[PDB]
């Protein structure tokens, strides 16, 4: 039987456009004040169906409610909330709905304040952000790639990085050489600035550094030229480095990281960046790991949106030419790739989480956006095992 889907404007709703003129909150659209801004709402349905849309809003105005070309002129005019009928739309396939919400007239300060977006009579399942956390909700699910190794003891893995111009997105993460202890990547952080970030957590388990003991404390042993060293907390604890670095859609950027037990009940972990705009390699840092024990672990990658404004864009990122050089000083070129999900992607409250094969012999990853595919959980991707393998100059970066 037809059901009422009744989608909060807080974990499902974006400013898309003129992004000071309106603001999405726990309690949905308010300060909504520009004309030109564009509140975005989206849904997920499984079957194609007639939907009778209605707002739970007021205000004193005329707003556009449309789905793609179709628009519906909607009048408010009340103190309190009500539900206010718009009218039916037709979805002619599964997908994701879109339903954008426009100001056309305002009598006084703004457009009104819109809590729900409420889809009556609709026919078969739907997914949206419900009954689980707005901010991570709209933040969107995190994707994951973990590049199986040979056996026996890595000690370097090398991967190749490029955002196409279609997946930069502010405010991403796109990190391309984590590994057991911690993450190698690159950001777009605002207008003016990015950043290549290598971070190493503490064995020691606490949400703040300065509770760390002095002997499981991440050492800071070498600092790139211009690097910023410090220590963060909050997500467990532990160091950070990072580059400010102008890095550019559609370049190809490297990443080299090496990890190396110190037989002394430590190791270490040294992020190496290759700046490919100036042709040069660039030392990030080098951290000590205390009461750790390890060769290379678990070379992975993962695509992450640190914003939940920015939760209705997507992002992408390409992976090319894995390589792994073991202990011995052999190198390999890796094949195997594992794609994952974060858990608001397994809570089924986001649908907008991919990976897969390039048609150029890369991995890559996608995420956010509100795209129609996904991909499973633990799903595995194979590329050929062509490639240059690296060639690296290791006195020279040992002098960095
Ligand atoms: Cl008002």
């Amino acid at each position: 039987q037809p059901q009422q889907v009744v989608v909060g404007v807080s974990g499902n709703g974006y400013v898309t456009r003129q992004q000071d003129g309106a603001r999405i909150t726990q309690r949905g659209v308010t300060h909504w004040t520009n004309p030109k801004s564009i509140v975005s709402i989206y849904f997920y349905l499984h079957q194609p169906t007639t939907a009778d849309l209605s707002l739970y809003a007021k205000g004193h105005s005329e707003i556009k409610v449309s789905y793609g070309k179709k628009g519906f002129k909607v009048n408010l005019q009340s103190n309190d909330f009500t539900k206010v009928p718009v009218g039916s739309i037709d979805i002619r396939q599964a997908g994701y709905v879109r339903i954008d919400l426009q100001g056309v007239s305002k009598s006084g300060e703004g457009f009104g304040e819109i809590k729900q977006l409420i889809a009556d009579n609709v026919t078969g399942k739907s997914n949206y952000v419900k009954d689980f956390s707005d901010y991570w909700g709209r933040r969107g699910p995190s994707v994951h790639l973990g590049y199986a190794l040979p056996e026996g003891d890595t000690e370097w893995f090398y991967n190749e990085i490029t955002v196409p111009k279609e997946g930069e997105t502010m405010h991403s993460y796109y990190m391309a050489a984590g590994f057991g202890e911690g993450y190698f990547g690159m950001q777009y952080n605002s207008p003016t600035e990015r950043r290549i970030l290598f971070s190493v957590w503490s064995p020691f388990d606490t949400q703040n550094p300065k509770e760390i003991p002095d002997d499981q404390k991440i050492k800071l042993l070498r600092q790139g030229k211009d690097v910023h060293i410090g220590e963060f907390g909050n997500e467990g604890s532990g160091g950070q480095s990072y580059l400010k670095y102008p890095w550019k859609a559609g370049n190809t950027y490297k990443f080299l990281m090496q990890i190396r037990p110190d037989g002394n009940g430590n190791t270490t972990y040294t992020a190496y960046f290759y700046a490919t705009d100036e042709k040069e390699w660039k030392l990030i840092a080098s951290f000590l790991r205390p009461k750790t024990n390890t060769w290379y672990k678990r070379p992975h990658s993962f695509l992450e949106n640190f914003s939940p404004e920015q939760g209705y864009l997507s992002r992408e990122v390409f992976f090319g030419n894995q390589w792994a050089r073991s202990k011995e000083g052999k190198w390999s070129r890796l094949t195997d790739a594992t794609f994952t999900h974060d858990a608001t992607a397994s809570a089924q409250v986001r649908l907008d989480y991919q990976g897969g094969n390039t048609k150029d012999n890369r991995f890559y990853l996608k995420m956010g956006g509100f795209f129609n595919e996904s991909v499973p959980m633990g799903t595995k991707f194979y590329c050929k095992p062509t490639g240059k393998e690296p060639e690296i100059d290791w006195e020279a970066l040992k002098q960095l």
